[PDB]
């Protein structure tokens, strides 16, 4: 068994993320308190919280798979990530500051009207309900040879424990636990590396050799245009579209640039982010790189027809130390949670600000704002745990596929308001029509990579709501 010792360091993890919550919840009285943490957050935290958000259990167990089993092409991702920063700050944080956001889809009703707005609330509603049932899938995948439980308690304690804190605490416990979880996993992912180094013979220096001889850092061959395979140009457009959605279109991470008090914490936040993302992805390339080199050298440890997704945890459960195994446990659970709880709180806020109050006849009171709130966090956290159970005990796909694609038209809807002047809403919701078809087009009548759906939904937005703008009334003003 994973023992207990791994166990109690689990459970003080867990138990750390509790009171945390617990703490947060004396201060929820509005609304602002929930979703906008009343000014109160530090840049440098909110930062933590929005690298914590994005890099999930996805990135965890799958990037070492991925360098594991090809190379390290998909780093690129990571730095056009930060490249978009300043652009993101120059052009879309001031709008969404100005706006005294709750959510992001706001600007779009400003900007165009409530038929945009309500188009790209429902896609990020939808979308982080499949995200939060996807995380918390693999997480159990990953952890569930090893932990000698049943698949459902795994799901209580990486699910219903989240939506716990997460409900009681509003968007600053959610923050404060995404700084604790961000950083556990960046320690963990650092400590991971050293350990595999250690046992590598030959070390850091094998590893670095065995590598590039392999050509598992950037070959070559992947130097070339496709419509199918990920390829290098491939996959660069395809995360700068991916990116632009996470980074300006997207209210898990677009809630984090107003939970700041000025513009001045507003750059900390991103330039925290970035250091962070300069600097952690690395490690989990090399890990599937240190991996792979230690397997090489120790070939009858693997099981012959072993799935590669599952070398990481096989590595950490059966070469790293007690006590140290059960901080790494801890700290994928970190990866899980930390983005789980931001998809939870902004599907609320959307739901609060897009649905509920846009859609009342008059304007709900403070405490009914705040009772909404709460409530949003347990039906979503039921749906995506249900979702999650059914993923397990089973082998659904196409729902979420599906809602998936809505990510480039909702993007876009962002890059023409912000970037075309002359767009208007009427021009706006061809651009959706247009976008819609030649992403399902792209999804189910081809054979295009997947690379391509966000620049394909993304960029048909923009022409179509460019060239058809003189044909509806003139765009609304909207001077900041
Ligand atoms: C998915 C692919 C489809 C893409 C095909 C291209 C679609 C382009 C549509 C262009 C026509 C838009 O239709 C829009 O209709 C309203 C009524 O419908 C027009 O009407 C508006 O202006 C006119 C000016 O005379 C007024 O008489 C009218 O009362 C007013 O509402 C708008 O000026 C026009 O902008
Ligand atoms: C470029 C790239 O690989 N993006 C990935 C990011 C980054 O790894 C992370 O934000 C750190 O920058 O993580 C995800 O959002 C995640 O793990 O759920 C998946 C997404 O595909
Ligand atoms: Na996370
Ligand atoms: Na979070």
């Amino acid at each position: 068994d994973f023992g207990f010792i791994n166990y109690a360091v689990l459970f003080g993890y867990l138990a750390a993320m509790l009171l945390v919550g617990v703490y947060f919840s004396k201060r929820q009285k509005t609304a602002d308190d929930y979703f906008r943490g009343g000014g109160r957050v530090p840049g440098w935290a909110a930062g933590v919280s929005v690298f914590a958000t994005t890099l999930s259990s996805i990135t965890f167990m799958s990037i070492p798979a991925k360098a594991y089993t090809s190379d390290w092409t998909f780093i690129i991702g990571q730095y056009l990530a930060i490249a978009i920063l300043p652009l993101v700050f120059y052009f879309y944080i001031p709008f969404f500051r100005k706006l005294k956001i709750t959510s992001a889809y706001e600007y779009l009703e400003a900007r165009f009207d409530v038929r945009s707005r309500l188009f790209a609330s429902l896609s990020f509603m939808l979308f982080h309900i499949g995200r939060v049932a996807i995380i918390t899938y693999l997480t159990v995948l990953a952890l569930r040879p090893f932990m000698g439980i049943d698949p459902v308690v795994l799901i209580v304690l990486i699910s219903l424990l989240c939506i716990i804190y997460t409900w009681m605490g509003g968007i600053e416990g959610v923050i404060w636990t995404d700084v604790i979880q961000g950083l556990l996993l960046s320690g963990g992912a650092v400590l991971i590396f050293i350990m595999i180094c250690f046992k590598v013979d030959g070390g850091i220096s094998e590893i670095f050799t065995t590598t590039a001889q392999a050509d598992k850092f950037f070959p070559t061959t992947q130097w070339r245009w496709s419509w199918t395979d990920s390829t290098i140009p491939v996959l660069m457009i395809g995360f700068l579209f991916a990116n632009i959605q996470q980074f300006t279109a997207s209210q898990d991470v677009v809630q984090r640039y107003i939970v700041t008090d000025s513009i001045k914490e507003t750059k900390r936040t991103l330039i925290t982010n970035a250091k962070l993302v300069a600097i952690i992805p690395i490690f989990f390339f090399a890990i599937g790189s240190a991996l792979f080199v230690y397997y090489q050298q120790n070939p009858s440890l693997l099981p012959a027809g072993f799935n590669t997704g599952g070398i990481l945890p096989l590595f950490i459960v059966t070469e790293m130390p007690i006590g140290i195994a059960g901080l790494i446990i801890a700290a994928i659970f970190a990866a899980a949670q930390s983005s789980i709880s931001s998809s939870l709180n902004s599907i609320s806020s959307c739901f609060n600000s897009d649905i509920y109050t846009r859609l009342s006849k008059s304007s709900p009171s403070p405490e009914q704002k705040m009772k909404v709130a709460k409530l949003v966090i347990i039906v979503a956290g039921i749906f995506s745990s249900l979702a999650a159970i059914w993923l397990v005990l089973s082998d659904w796909d196409a729902f979420n596929s599906l809602i998936g694609l809505m990510g480039g038209p909702m993007t876009g809807l962002f890059m023409l308001g912000i970037f075309v002047k002359r767009a208007n809403a009427g021009s706006a919701v061809v651009g959706i029509i247009v976008s819609i078809i030649a992403v399902l087009a792209a999804r189910y009548g081809s054979d295009l990579n997947f690379f391509f759906y966000g620049v394909i939904g993304s960029m048909s937005v923009v022409i179509a709501g460019t060239i058809t703008a003189p044909l509806f009334a003139p765009a609304k003003q909207l001077s900041l």
